[PDB]
């Protein structure tokens, strides 16, 4: 599409994560405000969603089952919210430095961005022990993703790259995007294609499997773009952090 959209989150401040789940509905972390917001597809309403003491959060990820996770990056720690629940858990991360990006993969494992300490972390649903996955070299990664067969992507901000490791992998492979200027957000979608929201660029681009052809996808007047998602339909939505205001466009 050469139309994007403008979703009617208001009074957003420096916002950061962006998740979509199957209904349509759409998720922000509205980190400037310390706020997760949603918006149901076709709603005319913001809702705060009721979690407790949240600070500067930044990465959010939603399950197929409504379930909240929100990266709450001021306070070193991993939220998490069934849908219709006032009473949010706090998942049993250990040593949490600046937490940024979470994911979700179909089996409810929890993939979280430690920023702060150079490296990725999972958790099992039902563990209370974190695995450190095998990434070697990062610095100051920052977004996360998760394709169907367990692959980990992760956004090596610092590095100005983008390296996925294959469950059960000691290699990790660096993608061949070209001309980042520092990456932040990260998504995939069913056919292996990878979003990239590009920080000095101001744009988002996308990663085609197999050709790897990389497009800019035509969103207009991004200003510092933060968090990536993308639905089931194909439709991108970015988090437009400088302008105070998430985005999105069809394919």
């Amino acid at each position: 599409s050469n139309t994007q959209t403008v979703l009617p989150f208001t009074g957003l401040n420096t916002p950061s994560g962006v998740a979509v789940d199957s209904a349509g509905t759409v998720y922000v972390t509205d980190h400037g405000n310390n706020r997760v917001v949603k918006l149901a597809a076709g709603s005319n309403t913001q809702t705060v969603l009721p979690f407790t003491g949240l600070n500067t959060p930044h990465g959010v990820a939603v399950d197929s089952a409504g379930t909240v996770y929100v990266t709450d990056h001021g306070n070193n720690r991993v939220v998490k919210l069934a849908a219709g629940s006032n009473t949010q858990t706090v998942l049993p991360f250990t040593g949490l430095n600046t937490p940024s990006g979470v994911a979700v993969d179909s089996a409810g494992t929890v993939y979280v961005t430690d920023h702060g300490n150079n490296r990725v972390v999972k958790l099992a649903a039902g563990s209370n022990t974190q695995t450190v996955l095998p990434f070697t070299g990062l610095n100051t990664p920052h977004g996360v993703a998760v394709d169907s067969a367990g692959t980990v992507y992760v956004t090596d901000h610092g590095n100005n790259r983008v390296v996925k490791l294959a469950a059960g992998s000691n290699t990790q492979t660096v993608l061949p995007f070209t001309g980042l200027n520092t990456p932040s957000g990260v998504a995939v979608d069913s056919a292996g294609t990878v979003y990239v929201t590009d920080h000095g660029n101001n744009r988002v681009v996308k990663l085609a499997a197999g050709s790897n052809t990389q497009t800019v996808l035509p969103f207009t007047g991004l200003n510092t773009p933060h968090g990536v998602a993308v639905d089931s339909a194909g439709t991108v939505y970015v988090t437009d952090h400088g302008n105070n205001r998430v985005v999105k466009l069809a394919a």
